């Protein structure tokens, strides 16, 4: 049933409704086996494979599962607790979602390979959504922020040392007994140190997360990040002892990568988190498709005028890097006119010019402008969603690091009483607990758990 | 914008000014300076060769297309883009945030005259 579902409406209906009629049967004729724990031999779960497979209807569904036929309730996953006035106390079951199973549902959403069709979207049904939120602001917050304040301190540590390099001489260099001197070692081997760790987290990010392919280049852009900003430092610290003075430029492109990196902490925030999904977007899009088209241009007026050029008779004018740089300043607002003399047919050389500046200058840049702000139009939301993702991400990493400090201490919900087993057992569940308040239904006969509306 | 334009200017500026030696405008390896002639950029007055005082000028000359089309050609249109979207948005909130700008000044007004006509300009009748 699960593997039919293809989110359609009618479709979604049909299959929700044919889901809960064969668990009715099945409850009634068999009333100690438990269907939906019977797993494939994937080892996955109709709730797991719904989650993994982008079945997003079947899983709204099966999270908030309401079953009200006394007989058979206990296959309900969510609750009413209490309800006074137009209050309502619900619960959510959690049994297979907080992250202390196999392979939960929060764990198989988060981690998916972007092929699934909607993973965007499946973090907003209620429990999910809640629930992660709930852990947010509960523990993980203030780690995020320590990690933030870590990385601002190791990054100007490293700018610091990296300032203050000496410049007599070839590497290695050797210390004296200046203050100062210490100290800019230490900064050195911070810096070092710190890009070590970063090398090894994305070693280790690699080999648990085992990407694929097109998952490696499409998904994990901000763990490739940090892994190139370790590799230049590395390579930087190998040049650097190999005595090659070439070490400053993988110093310098490691320092302006990480500073660039700092970017990655915004997604602690909603606005700025955004921003980056915006700008991450942009990025991917608007500019690769200007930029193909405008070094396309560029490359055939710059080979146009630099076959004009003669240069007989700034100098030396007849280069290919030297035209393209000039044909370059006139996008930036910098552009000469007049940047040489050194040809014969002064009409063919200004026709090129103007054609180049009219090309590129006054048609491709504010098209790229007025394109950049249709996909501003167009990703209002998909924005949202996506941050939300980073930060699930984020959650989870940070709740795995930290197994050891407290591998249970800070779990979600509390193990709560929902009724009876039809074995006539006690049913106990980890619970979420949820609020809500209806003004049109005035509903004062439904199913309750607890006599007394309030909680302690 | 200035958040995240701030963030990259003083990336590229250090690393700009850590790989220049200044040995063999003038003594450009001073970080406020190196951050001047890179918010030049932004402006329409930048300049490609402010100085030669380093060792590799293809890592200078990439750092320095890097930056431009970072904060130049991505940051700045995307603010334009924002903006409008922002303009889009907020057409009616700007009048409802003006007609209370209005009428505080206008409490503020009856406030302080009230010596000169207390209830003399009372409205209704
Ligand atoms: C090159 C272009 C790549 C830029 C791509 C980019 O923006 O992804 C930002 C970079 O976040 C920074 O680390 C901040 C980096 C901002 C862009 C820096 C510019 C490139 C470095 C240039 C250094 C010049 C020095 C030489 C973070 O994505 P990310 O890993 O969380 O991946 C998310 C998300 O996790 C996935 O689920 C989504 O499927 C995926 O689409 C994506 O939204
Ligand atoms: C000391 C405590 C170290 C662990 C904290 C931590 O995870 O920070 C880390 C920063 O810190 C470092 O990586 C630098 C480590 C060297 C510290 C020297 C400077 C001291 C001032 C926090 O960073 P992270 O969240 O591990 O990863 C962020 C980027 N990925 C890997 C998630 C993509
Ligand atoms: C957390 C806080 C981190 C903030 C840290 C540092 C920021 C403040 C730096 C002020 C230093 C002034 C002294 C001075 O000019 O002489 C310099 C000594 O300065 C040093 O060596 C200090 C650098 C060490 C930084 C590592 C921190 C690790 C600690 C854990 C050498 O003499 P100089 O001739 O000035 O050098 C010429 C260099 N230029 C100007 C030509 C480029
Ligand atoms: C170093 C440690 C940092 C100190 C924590 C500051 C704090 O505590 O305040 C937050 C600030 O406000 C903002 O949004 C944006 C301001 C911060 C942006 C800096 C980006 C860093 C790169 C709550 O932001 P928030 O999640 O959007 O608020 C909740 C949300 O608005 C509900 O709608
Ligand atoms: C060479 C640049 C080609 C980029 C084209 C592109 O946007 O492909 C996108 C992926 O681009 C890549 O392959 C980036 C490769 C790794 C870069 C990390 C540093 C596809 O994503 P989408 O469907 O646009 O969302
Ligand atoms: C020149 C340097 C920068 C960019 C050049 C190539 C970018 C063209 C891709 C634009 C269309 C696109 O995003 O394809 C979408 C994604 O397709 C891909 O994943 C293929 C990207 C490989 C590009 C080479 C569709
Ligand atoms: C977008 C288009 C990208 C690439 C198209 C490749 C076509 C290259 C045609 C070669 C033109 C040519 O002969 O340029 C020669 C090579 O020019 C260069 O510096 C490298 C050219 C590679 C261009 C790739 C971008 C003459 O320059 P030289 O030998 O360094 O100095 C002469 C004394
Ligand atoms: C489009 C506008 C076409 C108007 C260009 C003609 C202006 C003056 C042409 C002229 O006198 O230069 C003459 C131009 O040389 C040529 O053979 C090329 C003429 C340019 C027309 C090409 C239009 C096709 C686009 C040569 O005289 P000089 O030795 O430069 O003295
Ligand atoms: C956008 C266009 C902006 C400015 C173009 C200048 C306006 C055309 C005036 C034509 C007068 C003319 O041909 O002057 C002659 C000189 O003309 C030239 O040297 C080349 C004229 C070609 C300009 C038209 C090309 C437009 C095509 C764009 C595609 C003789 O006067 P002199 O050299 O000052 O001694
Ligand atoms: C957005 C980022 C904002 C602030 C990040 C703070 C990191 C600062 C790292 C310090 C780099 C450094 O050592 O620069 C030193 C200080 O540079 C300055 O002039 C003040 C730097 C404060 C930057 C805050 C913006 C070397 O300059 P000096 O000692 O005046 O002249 C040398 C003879
Ligand atoms: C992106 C495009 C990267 C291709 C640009 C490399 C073309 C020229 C490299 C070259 O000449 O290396 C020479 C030495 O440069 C270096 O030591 C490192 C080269 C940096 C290229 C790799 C950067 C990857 C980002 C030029 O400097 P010189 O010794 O003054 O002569
Ligand atoms: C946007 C790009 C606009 C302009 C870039 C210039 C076009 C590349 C032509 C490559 C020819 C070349 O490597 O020339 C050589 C010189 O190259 C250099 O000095 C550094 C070349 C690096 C430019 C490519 C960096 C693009 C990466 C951006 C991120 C030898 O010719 P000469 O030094 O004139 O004597
Ligand atoms: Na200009």
């Amino acid at each position: 049933l699960v593997e039919v579902a293809d989110n359609t409406v009618d479709n979604t209906k049909f299959v929700t409704s044919m889901y809960n009629e064969i668990l009715i049967l099945g409850a009634k004729l068999h009333p100690t086996l438990k269907l939906e724990e019977i797993t494939n031999r994937k080892g996955l779960t109709p709730l797991a494979l719904a989650a993994s497979s982008g079945k997003i209807g079947v899983l709204a569904y099966i999270l908030q599962r309401e079953i009200h036929e006394p007989e058979c309730r206990h296959l309900s996953r969510k609750f009413t607790e209490w309800a006074y006035g137009p209050v309502h106390s619900s619960l959510y079951d959690l049994s297979c979602i907080d992250t202390c199973e196999k392979n939960s549902v929060l764990e198989v959403i988060a981690y998916s390979s972007s092929e699934t069709p909607n993973r965007h979207d499946m973090l907003l049904v209620e429990p999910l959504n809640r629930l992660l939120q709930d852990k947010w602001d509960r523990f993980v917050k203030r780690i995020f922020y320590f990690n933030f304040f870590v990385y601002c301190l190791y990054m100007i540590i490293f700018t610091a040392a990296a300032y203050y390099r000496p410049v007599e001489g070839l590497p290695p260099y050797k210390l004296k007994n200046t203050v100062g001197d210490y100290f800019r070692v230490t900064g050195e081997i911070l810096s070092v140190s710190g890009g070590v760790y970063f090398f090894f987290r994305g070693i280790q990010y690699f080999l648990q997360r085992r990407p694929s392919l097109k998952s490696l280049f499409v998904d994990s852009y901000s763990e490739i990040l940090f892994f190139v900003q370790s590799l230049f430092m590395l390579v930087s610290v190998v040049l650097y002892f190999s005595q090659r003075k070439e070490y400053v430029a993988s110093m310098v492109f490691s320092l302006a990568m990480g500073w660039t990196n700092m970017l990655y902490y915004t997604r602690g925030f909603q606005q700025m988190g955004i921003y980056a999904v915006m700008i991450e977007k942009m990025i991917l899009r608007d500019l690769c498709r200007f930029m193909f088209v405008y070094l396309v241009f560029l490359f055939g007026f710059s080979t146009a005028v630099v076959t004009l050029i003669e240069d007989g008779k700034g100098n030396s004018y007849n280069s290919l890097y030297s035209t393209c740089l000039e044909l370059f300043k006139f996008t930036i607002g910098m552009g000469d006119l007049e940047f040489t003399e050194n040809y014969d047919f002064k009409a063919v050389f200004i026709i090129l010019l103007l054609a180049y500046v009219i090309l590129t200058y006054i048609l491709l840049l504010n098209m790229l402008i007025a394109l950049m702000g249709e996909t501003v139009n167009k990703i209002a939301q998909e924005s949202k969603n996506i941050w939300k993702l980073q930060r699930a991400i984020t959650i989870l990493d940070t709740e795995k690091s930290f197994l050891k400090c407290m591998r249970k201490a800070f779990r979600s919900g509390k193990l709560l009483q929902v009724g009876f087993t039809p074995d006539g057992k006690d049913d106990y569940r980890w619970c979420f607990r949820v609020d809500e308040v209806n003004w049109t239904t005035w509903n004062t006969n439904v199913g309750i758990i607890n006599e007394d509306p309030g909680n302690c």
